[PDB]
């Protein structure tokens, strides 16, 4: 029996067998008052003490969210859907600790992605038991509110101030500061890591003064706040809040009366209408996302980044080779996971209208001009590959590179990776390459399990990535010092060195996507 005394009461965990040893898991510890009734849309409220033993032996409810129904029965998409009951009562977190209990272990806190509209910490690819067993770190993950229930915004109005899901994340960081020492963790050695909207979340904790004292270092996988999908303008948020009110019959003049009307709606009615507040949105529209609320976020974050207003610490940032391809089969014409998706010029132009709905004709022509200067005008995959690169460079790679440059210009060590390994088990077709989200299982050490049908080269790759991530968290330096490994240089704004991650040979390269990102970062914001 493993019972830990936390500040709010005792929790009981369970023993897990991992690789011939033991990991202790505490799954589903509450860290806030359930945000129900009058607490819906508010900031998370502090948890009141209990006196029995809370049984932390199963993953808790996932927060309410809409579900991907595009590929029923298909593992490639269903692996991202929630795998526990949906409930507004979802503010829980998980703790994996090594056995025997560590003395002063470094702590890794995972923040999942999902566009701020979906996600849950209980997904199989976020299972922290391998990291705790192999590297003897403590792993923490939390559920935070998503969609309108997490990010509905009436700026300055505490009934729905915005950024509630980010404050959920923050209160869980605070829980770790106050309680992790009882589990054998070091609250002075805490590394946030996350992917996609989780990585954008990590980048916003770097900018939020209220999070400054709650962590040490940060890892950003395939995301950052300056990505075009990651922050909702106050103009959009207000129009989207009022649109949700109209769709649900909750339009009033007293804005507080709107929120009170929205508080009497079943979660399902909110979710169903959430999806329609943005009329001409992109696929996978970030309907309700982070805003400049004057609380969590004190100014437009691009200004904060440019003028050096962020936590001074080390960062690890990276992207995958084919970030853009997954999104093509959620709306681009002519695309399908079940054929090779050779598209025409006309289909490409149609795809740009899908992914750039608010943009002028000239802006879309400029994308076409920069991505259709072919080396060989006859390759039939030209337009298919160009559209994936357009979407991946615009939405992920160029914002990640720009974040890393601007962050490093203020003197801190930054490390950039380019993940280019395609999982041997990938259920998606080959044309989609190295997809958004498919480095996560390597970071969490799933290929270390020899039973799981990964190759030997993938076991070794995951083993090296796990060690580099653990060494970054413990020591601020993502090296693998023992196996004659390529040394990972610091990313500087001048030479812009990065490390490629693959099964063949890791290489030091410079100036990833230099020509493309000059287009997206310097020219396209003007259109
Ligand atoms: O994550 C989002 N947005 C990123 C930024 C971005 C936004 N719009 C873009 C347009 C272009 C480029 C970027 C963007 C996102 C996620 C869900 C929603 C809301 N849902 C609700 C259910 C119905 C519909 C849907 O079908 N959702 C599919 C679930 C996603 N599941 C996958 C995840 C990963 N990898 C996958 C790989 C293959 C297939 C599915 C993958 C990794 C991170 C975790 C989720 C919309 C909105 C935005
Ligand atoms: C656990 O270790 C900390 C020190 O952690 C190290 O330094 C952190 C800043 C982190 O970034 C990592 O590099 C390391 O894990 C101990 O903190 C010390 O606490 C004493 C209290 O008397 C204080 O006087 C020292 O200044 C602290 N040292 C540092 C470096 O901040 C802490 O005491 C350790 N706790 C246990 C139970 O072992
Ligand atoms: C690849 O498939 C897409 C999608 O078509 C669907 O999926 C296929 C696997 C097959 O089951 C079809 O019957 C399905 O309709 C094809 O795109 C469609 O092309 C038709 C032209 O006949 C057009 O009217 C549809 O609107 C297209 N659908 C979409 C979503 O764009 C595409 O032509 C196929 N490409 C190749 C190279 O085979
Ligand atoms: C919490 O759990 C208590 C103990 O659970 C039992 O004992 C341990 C050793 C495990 O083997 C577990 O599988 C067993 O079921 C219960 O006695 C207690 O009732 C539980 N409390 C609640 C509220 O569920
Ligand atoms: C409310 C909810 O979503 N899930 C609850 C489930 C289900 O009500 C039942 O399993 C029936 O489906 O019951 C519990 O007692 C359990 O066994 O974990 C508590 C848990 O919170
Ligand atoms: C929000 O903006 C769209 C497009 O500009 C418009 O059609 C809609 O009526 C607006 N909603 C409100 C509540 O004004
Ligand atoms: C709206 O209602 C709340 C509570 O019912 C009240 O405090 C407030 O004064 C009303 N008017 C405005 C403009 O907020
Ligand atoms: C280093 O190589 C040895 C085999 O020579 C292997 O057992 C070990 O897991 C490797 N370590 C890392 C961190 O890759
Ligand atoms: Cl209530
Ligand atoms: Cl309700
Ligand atoms: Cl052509
Ligand atoms: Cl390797
Ligand atoms: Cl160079
Ligand atoms: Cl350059
Ligand atoms: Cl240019």
């Amino acid at each position: 029996d493993i019972i830990i005394a936390t500040k709010n009461g005792k929790v009981r965990g369970m023993q897990l067998t991992v690789f011939g040893g033991t990991v202790t898991a505490f799954l589903g510890i509450p860290y806030a008052q359930p945000p129900l009734g009058r607490l819906r849309f508010k900031k998370p409220q502090s948890l009141t003490k209990w006196s029995d033993i809370w049984n932390a032996t199963k993953y808790a409810n996932s927060c309410c969210q809409n579900i991907d129904q595009s590929f029923p029965g298909f593992h490639g998409s269903e692996m991202w859907n929630p795998n526990t009951d949906l409930s507004e009562d979802c503010l829980y977190l998980n703790v994996w600790i090594p056995a025997p209990k560590p003395k002063n272990a470094t702590v890794l806190i995972w923040i999942y992605g999902g566009g701020f509209q979906t996600g849950t910490s209980s997904l199989h690819v976020y299972d922290g038991k391998f990291l705790a067993r192999v590297e003897r770190v403590i792993v923490v993950s939390m559920n935070y509110r998503v969609g309108a229930l997490g990010f509905l915004a009436l700026p300055g109005n505490p009934e729905a101030p915005g950024n509630m899901g980010l404050f959920d994340q923050q209160l869980a960081l605070q829980w770790v500061q106050k309680n992790i020492a009882a589990f054998g963790g070091n609250p002075k050695s805490v590394t946030l890591f996350g992917e996609s909207a989780g990585a954008a979340s990590v980048s916003l904790h770097l900018l939020s003064p209220g999070s400054h004292s709650l962590f040490t270092r940060a890892i950003l996988q395939s995301g950052s706040f300056n990505a075009p999908w990651a922050v909702t303008s106050l103009y959009e948020a207000r129009n989207r809040t009022l649109n949700l009110a109209k769709l649900t019959g909750c339009s009033r003049e007293n804005e507080t009366e709107i929120i009170k009307c929205l508080r009497n709606k079943d979660p399902q009615e909110i979710l169903l209408n959430e999806a329609f507040v943005v009329p001409y949105g992109t696929p996978l529209s970030v309907n309700f996302g982070p805003t400049v609320d004057g609380d969590f976020l004190t100014d437009m974050p691009d200004i904060l980044l440019e003028l050096g207003q962020f936590k001074k610490t080390q960062i690890l940032v990276g992207v995958n080779k084919d970030e853009g391809t997954a999104f093509l089969v959620y709306g681009a014409p002519g695309f399908s996971k079940d054929n090779n998706s050779i598209i025409t010029r006309k289909e490409f132009q149609e795809g740009l209208k899908i992914f750039f709905p608010g943009v002028s004709e000239f802006g879309k022509e400029s994308i076409l001009f920069h991505y259709t200067d072919w080396v060989d005008d006859q390759r039939p995959e030209n337009y298919r590959e160009a559209l994936g690169d357009v979407v991946g460079d615009y939405n992920f790679i160029c914002p990640a590179l720009e974040f890393t440059k601007k962050f490093s210009e203020w003197g801190n060590n930054a490390f950039f990776y380019y993940f280019e390994h395609r999982s041997s088990k990938l259920p998606w077709p080959e044309w989609m390459g190295v997809m958004h989200g498919y480095e996560i299982e390597f970071v969490f050490g799933l290929p270390l399990e020899r039973r799981d049908q990964y190759t030997k080269a993938e076991e070794i790759l995951s083993r090296s990535i796990v060690k580099r991530w653990a060494n970054f968290a413990k020591y601020g330096n993502p090296q693998e010092t023992q196996n004659q490994s390529t040394s990972w240089p610091v990313f500087k704004s001048t030479e812009q060195k990065y490390l490629t991650l693959n099964t063949e040979s890791t290489r030091i390269m410079t100036k990833l996507r230099a020509q493309q990102c000059r287009f997206w970062t310097s020219f396209f914001p003007k259109v």
